[PDB]
């Protein structure tokens, strides 16, 4: 049922989407050991998850002071939105992973290293994504079906994941956070452009759907960065990802709070994973 719009507008999920759905995806608490020691994450599996099918996968990072349990906690309840959207056909079934930048030497800035070496192989060896194997080659070969996003300091994580992991990830959802690399918006945009240049990828092979609230403090630093990125040839600004690859959704009145930011995921996640997808769909 999903069709791309070229300038999608903010729309909260209905209030009923915040209550439990009978078609509930399973959430699995996992523990693994990597370069930052023994750590945990949650894996949301869609209702009807079949390991003999292949699922898109979206990794989603919490904000400062939060943890791997926050996004599926009572303070956010993102799983209820996921369950309802998948059941109603708004969102194709996917795996959603909530890891953490806490623990050991890990930070919001450096998490991408653990993401590459430990998180992707742990999760994607266990669960059925488009990765046929979890060697670097297997991960890279399935990059069009892998996304990363996050809120606030997790938005910063997302930008560092983008710059350092274009080989592994095609879709990016930075929420209420900017990219801290640079002394001007142009430095930030140029770093992203250089990463794209180095990757060799075409403009049809990476996608950025950024979002924040018009009353969210992070807008102050995101907006200049977004404007500098718009000026790059590397980005074609539109939410219609059949035609371009870059959008910035600004929710009127919304403040720096998961209560709003969960709706940005509701609005944006349905836009992901249709370019070079393996099903025959018309969006
Ligand atoms: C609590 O505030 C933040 O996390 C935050 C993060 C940002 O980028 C990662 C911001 O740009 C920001 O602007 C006020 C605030």
């Amino acid at each position: 049922s999903f069709k791309y719009e070229s300038a999608v507008q903010y729309r909260p999920a209905p209030d009923s989407y915040l209550n439990p759905c009978p078609q509930a995806g399973r959430i699995v608490k996992e523990t693994y050991t990597g370069i930052n020691g023994t750590k945990s994450l949650n894996v949301y599996l869609p209702y009807g998850y079949d390991p003999n099918k292949k699922y898109n996968i979206f990794y989603l990072m919490h904000g400062g002071g939060e943890n791997e349990n926050t996004i599926f906690s009572n303070d956010v309840k993102l799983q209820n939105i996921l369950d309802h959207a998948i059941m109603n056909g708004e969102l194709e079934p996917l795996i959603v992973v909530t890891p953490t930048f806490n623990g050991g030497n890990c930070t919001a800035q450096n998490f991408y290293q653990e993401f590459r070496q430990n998180v992707i192989p742990f999760v994607e060896s266990k669960y059925s994504t488009y990765a046929e194997s979890t060697t670097p080659q297997g991960i890279a070969a399935s990059r069009m079906h892998r996304g990363f996003g996050g809120f606030a300091m997790g938005g910063l994580t997302t930008w560092y994941v983008m710059v350092n992991c274009l080989d592994y990830v095609a879709y990016f959802m930075p929420l209420s956070g900017d990219y801290w690399y640079g002394n001007s918006p142009q430095d930030k945009a140029n770093s992203i452009a250089e990463a794209i240049n180095r990757s060799g990828l075409s403009k049809r092979e990476y996608f950025v759907f950024a979002a924040t609230g018009s009353e969210d403090i992070a807008y102050a630093n995101m907006n200049p960065q977004i404007e500098a990125m718009k000026a790059l040839p590397h980005f074609d600004y539109t939410s219609d990802f059949s035609k371009g690859n870059f959008y910035f959704l600004v929710a009127p009145g919304a403040t720096h709070w998961w209560g709003y930011v969960r709706h940005y995921i509701y609005d944006a996640l349905p836009y992901f994973f249709h370019e070079l997808e393996h099903h025959h769909h018309h969006h």
